[PDB]
């Protein structure tokens, strides 16, 4: 539109203020994590320079296909992390709404009607930490 990659550099600057975990809140993502997942996905689902999402609809399908194909091949921290970045980046970027945590981003994304696998309990846990000296 008006510039080169302003909308992009912006969506990233904001996403950088996003947390990875939910029961910790400390470590945040970065342009490297986002570009990593996106780029990798663009290849497996494109294999070319001019093969990136331009509309919320286009990106929406890319994600569903990314997690779909990847899932069939198997699960992995790299895969799960990839999908997470796509979500947080989509909301914190397209919606310019820098969520609080990775889960929160993917939550509103699916709850909004962008995903195809709505869940109530993704990750959590109670009573954690080392043992006590009694």
């Amino acid at each position: 539109g008006n510039g080169a990659s302003r909308d992009w550099k912006m969506a990233i600057k904001r996403c950088s203020n996003v947390a990875v975990g939910v029961g910790g809140k400390s470590k945040k993502f970065g342009e490297g994590n986002f570009r990593w997942a996106i780029r990798m996905a663009n290849v497996s689902t494109g294999r070319e320079p001019g093969d990136i999402p331009e509309t919320l609809d286009q990106l929406r399908l890319v994600i569903c296909d990314l997690q779909e194909r990847r899932e069939k091949f198997g699960s992995s921290k790299e895969i799960d992390m990839a999908i997470v970045t796509l979500k947080v980046f989509a909301v914190a970027g397209l919606l310019n709404m820098t969520v609080s945590t990775a889960a929160a981003a993917e939550n509103m994304y699916s709850q909004m009607g962008l995903d195809t696998r709505p869940s109530m309990k993704e990750a959590g846990g109670k009573e954690e930490g080392p043992p006590q000296a009694y």
